[PDB]
C-alpha cells in the first residue's frame, strides 16, 4: 500500500464487497432473471450519469452480446428539458446511480415508468428516493461511498449487471464468469502495479483505445484521469478513432491502451499496431491474469487502474478524494 | 475567405438542400406513410465519423418530435464478436457518405436479417449499402471532395429533418424544413463567429451544448480534431458537472454551442457556472434569432465550417487533406 488515500482503501475493499454483493442478492437476481425471460424485453435503456453512464455503456456490450437484445444509454434531457415522454411500453429500464438523488435521473425515471416500462434500479444508497419511483430495486451493496471518485460502486454496478444477465440469459459461461469474479478481483488487487504517474508526467491531453467491452472500460478510465488527474483523457473505440481522430497522432499523442482478451483481442492488437506505426507513444494496460474470464478480465484491469492511479493523482498533488470543484452528490437537471 | 475545397463545399450547403429537399418529396412521404403503418419501437443509427454525429442529432430529434427511443448501434457486436440481436418492429438507419465500410456494410446485414426495417442515407447511390437495406434515401450532396465533411453533413441533417417531418407531420417541422435553406444561407450571409485568434497556442478543448446543441458540438469537435488538430470533446452541459469539471480548476477553453431552444435556460446557466468556474469560453451563437429552433443548430454549424476553415489554414493545416486521413475510412 502506498497512498493514505480513501479512494485507494475503499478500492481495496472492492472484491470482498463484490463477494457480499453477489451473495446477498443471489436471491433477488434469480427471480429478476425468472421475471424477465418471461417478459422478453423489445429493448434496455440505462439511465445514469458520470461513471453510471460508463457502466450503461459496459451493460450495453454485456446485453447485446450475451442477450442479443439492443441496449442503450438514455438521454435525460428528453424528459428533463424538453417535457417528452417516449414510447417505452415493453421496454426495460435500468435506472443506475450510487446516490440515486439527481433530479434529471429520478425525472427520466418517473417519465419511463409513467411510459408503462419495467424499471429496475441499481442503488447504492437504499434511502435514495429513486427506490419509491422504480419497480425492483437491486442493492449494490458497496457500502458508502466517501471518495468523490468512484471505485467500489462502479465495480459493483457491474458484477450487479453481470449477474443480472447471468441469471437472466442462464447461459453457463457468464454464470462462470459471475462465479469466479471475486476471486479475479482479488487476483488483480494482489498484482503489482501497472500505471505509475512518471509515465504522466507533462501530459495533459491523451487518448484512451479499446474496443468492445474494452471499450466501456476506456470510458471509466479516461473520466478518472480527468477527475483526479486533471488529465484531458478521451475515451475511443479503437475502430472509431481511425474515421478522423488520428490526425492528432501526428502532433504526438499519448495513448492508453485497454487490452482485454475477449474475442475483439486481435482486432483491437492490429488496430494499436496501425496507430503504433503511425506514431503514438503508448501506454498499455492489461488484465492482471491471462487465467481470468474474457467478461471479467475488463473489471480486473479496472481494479488495478483504481490502485495505481490513486497513487498517480498523489504524485501530481491532487487529492483523489477531494478533486477541486468536485462533490459525491452531483445534481443537475 | 480562403480557397479551401472544404469552403466551397460548405457554401453550396444550402442550394444543395434545397434542391435535396424537393427531389426527396416522394420518398419521404412514402416513407412517412410506412413508418406510421409498422409503428417502430425504437430506432437504431449505425454510423462512424460525422455520420454518428448525425445519428446523435437523430436521438434528439425522434425521441422529442416522435417518442420513439433513437440510439447508435455497436458495430464490433456485430464485426467483431460476431453477435446478433434480436430487432423485429425496429427501425435501422445506416447513415454513410461513403456507404463503404465494412463494419457498417456488417452492422447493416446483420439487422436486415434480424428483421429490422432498414433505411440508409447515403451520398454515393452506387455504393454496397443500397443492397442491403430496404430503402436508400439519397443525401443528394454531390461530389464530397474534402476529407472533413461539410455539405454531407449537413444534407444529412436535411434529411433526417424531412423523414421526421413526413412521418410526424408536426406543423411546425414542416415550417421549419421549408425555412432550412432560407437560414442556411442567412448563417453563411453572417459574420464570422470563430475566429483564429481565440485558438492560438490552444491543443485541448471541451465543445459544451445541450439537446441538439450537443448533437452538434459533437460534430464540431470532430471538425476541431480533424482540421485544426486540437484535441477537442463534446459534452453536454448537464453532464459535465459530474466530473470533467475539475479541468477548468486548470486554465481550460470551453466552446459554448447556444441553441435558443427549450435548452437554453439550463444550458446558458451551466455555461455561466464554468465561467465563474474560471474557464475561457468562445462563444458559438445561432446566426439569427428568428430561425426555427430546430434548425439553429445547423445554421450555427453552417457558420462553423466556413470559420474552421479560416482557422485551420490559419493553423497551418491544410483541412482538404488532414494529416494522414483519407474521404473513404474502412476499419471493420
Ligand atoms: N463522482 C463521479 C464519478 O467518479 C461522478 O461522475 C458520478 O458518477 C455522477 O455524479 C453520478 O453519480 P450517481 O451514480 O450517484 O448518480
Ligand atoms: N451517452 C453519453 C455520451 O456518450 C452521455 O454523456 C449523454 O450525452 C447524456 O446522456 C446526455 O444527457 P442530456 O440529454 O441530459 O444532455
Ligand atoms: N456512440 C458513439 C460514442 O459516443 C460511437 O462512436 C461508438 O463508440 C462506436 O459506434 C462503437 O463502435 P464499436 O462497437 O465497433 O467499438
Ligand atoms: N470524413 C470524416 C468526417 O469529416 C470521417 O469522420 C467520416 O465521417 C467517417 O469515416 C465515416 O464516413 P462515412 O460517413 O462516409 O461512412
Ligand atoms: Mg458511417
Ligand atoms: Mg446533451
Amino acid at each position: 500500500m502506498t497512498t493514505n488515500t480513501i479512494m485507494e482503501q475503499e478500492a481495496r475493499t472492492a472484491p470482498q464487497k463484490i463477494a457480499e454483493q453477489l451473495l446477498a442478492n443471489d436471491a433477488i437476481t434469480e427471480s429478476l432473471g425468472s421475471v424477465l425471460r418471461e417478459f422478453k424485453p423489445k429493448f434496455v435503456m440505462i439511465v445514469g450519469r458520470g461513471s453510471s453512464d460508463h457502466a450503461g455503456v459496459f451493460a450495453k456490450y454485456l446485453f447485446e452480446i450475451e442477450a442479443s437484445i439492443p441496449t442503450f444509454a438514455a438521454a435525460p434531457s428528453v424528459a428533463s428539458v424538453y417535457g417528452k415522454t417516449l414510447k417505452l411500453a415493453g421496454g426495460l429500464v435500468i435506472v443506475i446511480s450510487q446516490s440515486g438523488r439527481s433530479p434529471d435521473i429520478l425525472a427520466q425515471a418517473r417519465m419511463a415508468k409513467n411510459a408503462g416500462a419495467f424499471c429496475v434500479a441499481l442503488v447504492n444508497d437504499e434511502t435514495a428516493p429513486i427506490k419509491d419511483i422504480v419497480d425492483v430495486v437491486i442493492p449494490l451493496r458497496a457500502g458508502e461511498e466517501k471518495a468523490v471518485a468512484a471505485t467500489k460502486s462502479y465495480l459493483a454496478t457491474l458484477s450487479a449487471l453481470l449477474q443480472v444477465a447471468a441469471k437472466w440469459t442462464q447461459n453457463e459461461s457468464l454464470v462462470e464468469a459471475v462465479n469466479s469474479l471475486p476471486q479475479a478481483l482479488q487476483a488483480a488487487v494482489d498484482a503489482e502495479p501497472q500505471l505509475r504517474a512518471g509515465s504522466l508526467t507533462d501530459v495533459k491531453n491523451l487518448v484512451v483505445l479499446g474496443r468492445g467491452f474494452g471499450y466501456a472500460v476506456s470510458k471509466e478510465i479516461a473520466l478518472k484521469l480527468k477527475e483526479v488527474c486533471a488529465i484531458h483523457a478521451e475515451a475511443f473505440s479503437s475502430a472509431e478513432f481511425l474515421h478522423g481522430p488520428v490526425t492528432l497522432v501526428e502532433k504526438k499523442l499519448s495513448i492508453l491502451d485497454v487490452c482485454i482478451r475477449d474475442e475483439s483481442y486481435g482486432s483491437h492488437v492490429e488496430q494499436i499496431a496501425n496507430v503504433k506505426q503511425r506514431g503514438a507513444n503508448l501506454i498499455h494496460l492489461h488484465q492482471t491474469s491471462a487465467d481470468i474470464h474474457p467478461r471479467i478480465a475488463p473489471l480486473a484491469l479496472l481494479q488495478r487502474f483504481y490502485i495505481d492511479v490513486a497513487a498517480v493523482a498523489i504524485a501530481l498533488g491532487i487529492n483523489p478524494d477531494k478533486p477541486a470543484g468536485l462533490k459525491k452528490v452531483t445534481q443537475t437537471l
